[PDB]
């Protein structure tokens, strides 16, 4: 409702274009290895793609993937993006080679593509988001806190029309990676295949032991012995008893799981856009490794 976003496509490109770019993007992830002590670009992807989209409003509109802000100063110098500038900074090279491609495609499809090069689910994506100027950029304060509990995320996530089983399967994400005292003030990854996407998040909230701990910044967060960590929202996916029904479900079941990230990430990266009666269909990029690349 209200402000209206039509998808435009890049003049004259085709699924052909997008999967050069996706490779460019691919390609780049396998060769920076190095980042984040030999974790890899991947999860930064993700949380960028995440965090460009999460800024939206369904009720006027405002913030979304679409109209690529997160390159304007406000959004950028977000204290909720602390840590992003790293994932820009790898985007960098590949807008240069790719200069056609809009700020919003390119941070929607870093994240299609971390997630898919990670042997994560395929997820369709469609292009056309189009740069908007500076003052579209959504003030910071939009994006979600980690110290709260399920009725506080339950809440959260209706502003970007999640439903429950949505959002437990979205923070399946938070496999990946890790959090960084310097950033967030949260320290540690969430179990151990944190460059593999896999449905580990939810087996370590079930079968770790966790302790309730303060961490260096004075800020608590569960911890277990194994050296893993979840954020008191992460854990408040099994206190919440609607919550913990569908974590035991995607603990359980992987390729429901992967089927049922699919449709919430793309979904959270179109939330906001009107795609046109006649727009392409929803492209789906082939790995490199299924390219023999
Ligand atoms: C209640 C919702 C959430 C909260 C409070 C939240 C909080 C966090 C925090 C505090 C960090 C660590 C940032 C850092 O110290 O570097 C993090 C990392 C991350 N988050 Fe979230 N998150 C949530 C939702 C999601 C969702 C929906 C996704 C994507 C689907 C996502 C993907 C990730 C990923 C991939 C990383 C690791 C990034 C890294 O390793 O550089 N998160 N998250």
């Amino acid at each position: 409702k209200t402000l209206v976003h039509v998808a435009s496509v890049e003049k004259g490109r085709s699924y052909e274009d997008f999967q050069k770019v996706y490779n460019a993007i691919a390609l780049k992830l396998r060769e920076d290895d190095e980042y984040d002590n030999y974790i890899g670009y991947g999860p930064v992807l993700v949380r960028l793609a995440w965090h460009t989209s999460g800024t939206w409003d369904k009720h006027d509109n405002t913030g979304g993937s679409y109209g690529g802000t997160y390159r304007f100063k406000k959004e950028f110098n977000d204290p909720s993006n602390a840590g992003l500038q790293n994932g820009f900074k790898f985007l960098e090279p590949i807008h240069k080679e790719f200069p056609w491609i809009s700020s919003g495609d390119l941070f929607s499809l870093g994240g299609v593509t971390a997630v898919q090069e990670m042997q994560g689910p395929k997820i369709p994506w469609r292009c056309g988001r189009v740069d908007t100027p500076e003052d579209t950029t959504p003030d910071n304060g939009r994006l979600p806190d980690a110290d709260k509990d399920a009725d506080y995320v339950r809440t959260f996530f209706q502003r970007l029309n999640m439903n429950d089983r949505e959002v437990v399967a979205l923070m399946g994400a938070h496999a990946l990676g890790k959090t960084h005292l310097k950033n967030s003030g949260y320290e540690g990854p969430w179990g151990a295949a944190n460059n593999v996407f896999t449905n580990e998040f939810y087996l370590n909230l079930l079968n770790e032991n966790w302790k309730l701990e303060k961490n260096d910044a004075n800020n608590e967060q569960w911890d277990s012995k194994s050296g893993y960590m979840m954020l008191p929202t992460d854990y408040s996916l099994i206190q919440d008893p609607k919550y913990l029904s569908i974590v035991k479900e995607y603990a359980n079941d992987q390729d429901k799981f992967f089927k049922d990230f699919s449709k919430a990430f793309e979904k959270l990266l179109e939330n906001g856009i009107t795609f046109p009666k006649d727009a392409p269909s929803p492209f789906i990029f082939k790995t490199l490794e299924e390219q023999g690349l």
